[PDB]
């Protein structure tokens, strides 16, 4: 089998991408944030505290003839930004772009933190990291991809995120029309449950390439590109007036600037992020200070190839017996 679904930016900055997901019978379509950096499929639901729902579409398991309570199962998750959610668990039929998993664990939120409430466009998350990170207790659950993998034509999914435009998540096949040149595959460590790999270095703008190993994760659920402070400083040093602001929480730059590109290495290949992809716009409405799309990972403990990096590429998440990641230009 295969599936293919369009993913759409939630706003003009590409802060996140939402993909329609069919849950239950008859289908209840919710727009979920596909997150290769986590492993829970959770949704706003008829069980979510009413004051914490503000415009999201909710999953109502009592209206699904295929929903079954996963008795005694609870979940609770906290994300890198400090947001969180928790609740109980149903199993139900879940379909993405024509690909159907029966008995998928659908984690129904009883509580969500303020940042989720405040984002009326995100109805929940669909985790695509390794199932070892799934938070369901006492019986850990598998991700949608893990459940679908054996049925797929090929045990892969691909992320083709758009820049200020929709893109595509495909399951079970590689669309050879969706990229230029070749896909360079690189080794993955699953030891932390992430799609963790080592970039071979970087370049800023038209500068020469600096060979240096950068261990990080391919994370569609993170907006920005988080890299070591040395690399990030070398980038922003090329932008007049750019500086790290403790009050804002990262590097800012004058909105009047044109930004240089940023290249990252995948083996001997190179992915070039155009400068415009690094511009996240005014820090507040009407400000002439703009937020940078490349930020330091120093406080995180891991480098994160988030959407800023991934949307410059066609990315293969290869879930073969030995997982690998593939990157192609597009
Ligand atoms: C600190 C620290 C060390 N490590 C935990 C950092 C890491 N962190 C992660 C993710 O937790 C997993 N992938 C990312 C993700 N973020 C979201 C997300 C989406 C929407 C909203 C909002 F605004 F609507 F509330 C909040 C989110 N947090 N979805 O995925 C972040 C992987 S490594």
């Amino acid at each position: 089998s295969t599936g293919s679904a369009t993913t759409t930016p939630i706003d003009s900055l590409d802060d996140a991408y939402i993909t329609p997901v069919q849950i239950g019978t008859p289908a209840q379509t919710l727009n979920l944030d596909f997150d290769t950096g986590s492993s829970d499929l959770w949704v706003f639901s008829s069980e979510t505290t009413a004051s914490e729902v503000d415009g999201q579409t909710i999953y109502t398991p009592s209206k699904s003839t295929t929903a079954k309570l996963l008795s005694g199962a609870t979940w609770s998750i906290s994300y890198g930004d400090g947001s969180s959610s928790s609740g109980d668990v149903y199993t139900d039929t879940v379909s993405v772009g024509g690909l159907t998993v029966t008995g998928q664990a659908v984690e129904s939120a009883k509580k969500v933190s303020s940042s989720f409430t405040e984002d009326s466009t995100i109805d929940g998350l669909l985790g695509l990291a390794f199932s070892t990170l799934n938070t369901v207790s006492p019986t850990q659950q598998k991700t949608f991809f893990d459940n679908a993998k054996a049925s797929l034509d090929s045990p892969v999914f691909t992320a083709d995120l758009g820049y200020h435009a929709p893109g595509t998540y495909n399951f079970g096949f590689i669309d050879t029309t969706a990229y230029t040149g070749s896909i360079t595959y690189t080794a993955v460590s699953t030891k932390q449950g992430f799609w963790e790999w080592t970039s071979t270095g970087y370049a800023v703008g038209s500068g020469t390439f600096k060979s240096t190993s950068i261990d990080g994760i391919a994370d569609t659920g993170t907006t920005l590109l988080y890299l070591p402070a040395t690399v990030v400083s070398a980038y922003w040093a090329q932008v007049s007036g750019a500086k790290s602001s403790s009050s804002v929480g990262g590097y800012v730059f004058p909105c009047s600037a044109t930004l240089p590109s940023f290249t990252f290495g995948v083996g001997s290949a190179r992915i070039v992020i155009p400068g415009d992809y690094i511009d996240f716009g005014p820090i507040s409405t009407g400000s002439s200070s703009c937020f940078g799309g490349i930020q330091s990972s120093a406080g995180i403990g891991i480098n994160i190839f988030g959407d800023v990096a991934l949307k410059a590429a066609f990315v293969v998440f290869n879930g073969a017996t030995t997982p690998t990641l593939g990157f192609a230009s597009k």
